[PDB]
DNA sequence: CCGACGGCGCATCAGC
DNA sequence: GCTGATGCGTC
DNA sequence: GTCGG
């Protein structure tokens, strides 16, 4: 649907979602607003009344009333008021800094820290993640053209194979689904020497090499199975610098790899559909495994998986290439 | 009326 | 020192 | 906030 259909309503619900998460710290209300915003955004008609919207799953009484108020007034009293509120708007804004959640933002604003400038003034109150988040505030909210993603993939796959040619690396996310742009880079990593029933430096070596060639610039978090950090494409000739990008690298066991690849390829909506249909045919699919729901409903042992298709096979659904996985 | 609503790696806090 | 809780970013 | 036991 075109945005002009019910965009005013969806923007309304999304804004309400953020204040619930960031200010009220009610994560389930946040998701409730987003869900209602999702089903409305995919609704192929211009909504005439809240009663019309209430027919949709995820839209209840309270949102039906807010829609009626929005249709009749072009705005929401509560949303208008919370927008002016100095404390609430400052708290909501600070959570756009990676590393600052609702709890940290609350603390900062409690002691008078409301803006990026105040944050910059009080560096010694920020942790390592929050400093990196503050440093790349602008960059992190920029999106990544597929062209740059493909260049980022070139570097990753090359350095990874350079460290050990036996690595298997797969760039997932919306990129793998063929999206024209992405929000970050998600790299999934496995090795023949790493299984469920089994060296604690496999991830380190990959990160280190990507650091050595100055692709990875900063570290948000790093352990033995997961890396979260920053990366930057090299600049050419005399041209302007590229933005710094968010990049995640996960080390997954070989027997859990393709469940991981499918899972982190997404999308959200596709994965639920696939999960929901997995349920109706007697299987359960998580990030790690596919498991057969038993007589009583007790998941037996994880089944052998050699590819994404192996999983599709089990649940009797026909394989679908990543470009057709938005739902 | 009332509970579910995603579960987890990592960094860091609360506390022994 | 340590264990556990909490916060954070996430399919 | 919405859904459903
Ligand atoms: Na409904
Ligand atoms: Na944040």
């Amino acid at each position: 649907p075109q945005e002009t259909l019910n965009g005013g309503i969806t923007d309304m619900l999304t804004e309400l979602a953020n204040f619930e998460k960031n200010v009220s710290q009610a994560i389930h209300k946040y998701n409730a607003y987003r869900k209602a915003a999702s089903v409305i955004a995919k609704y192929p008609h211009k909504i005439k009344s809240g009663a019309e919207a209430k027919k949709l799953p995820g839209v209840g009484t309270k949102i039906a009333e807010k829609i009626d108020e929005f249709l009749a007034t072009g705005k929401l009293r509560k949303l208008e008021k919370i927008r002016q509120d100095d404390t609430s708007s400052s708290i909501n804004f600070l959570t756009r800094v990676s590393g600052i959640g609702p709890s940290a933002a609350r603390k900062f604003v409690d002691e008078g820290i409301k803006t990026l400038e105040d944050l910059r003034k009080n560096e010694d109150k920020l942790n390592h993640h929050q400093r990196i988040g503050l440093k790349y505030f602008g960059d992190f909210e920029k999106r990544i053209p597929r062209e740059e993603m493909l260049q980022m993939q070139d570097i990753v796959l090359n350095e990874v194979k350079k460290v050990d040619s036996e690595y298997i690396a797969t760039v997932c996310g919306s990129f793998r689904r063929g999206a024209e742009s992405s929000g970050d880079m998600d790299v999934l990593l496995t090795h023949p020497s790493f299984t469920s029933e089994s060296q604690p430096k496999l991830l380190h070596q990959v990160v280190e090499q990507l650091q050595k060639v100055h692709f990875i610039t900063d570290t948000l978090s790093k352990g033995e199975t997961k890396f979260m950090g920053v990366c930057q494409l090299p600049s050419k000739n005399d041209e302007k610098e590229y933005p710094h990008r968010r990049i995640d690298i996960r080390l997954i066991p070989k027997d859990q790899y393709y469940c991981g690849v499918l899972y982190f390829t997404g999308s959200d909506i596709f994965n639920k559909n696939m999960r929901a249909h997995a349920l109706e045919k007697g299987f359960t699919i998580n990030e790690y495994t596919i498991r057969p729901l038993g007589v009583t409903g007790v998941a037996g042992e994880p089944l052998p998986v050699d590819s994404e298709k192996d999983i599709f096979d089990y649940i009797q659904w026909k394989y679908r290439e990543p470009k057709d996985r938005s739902e």
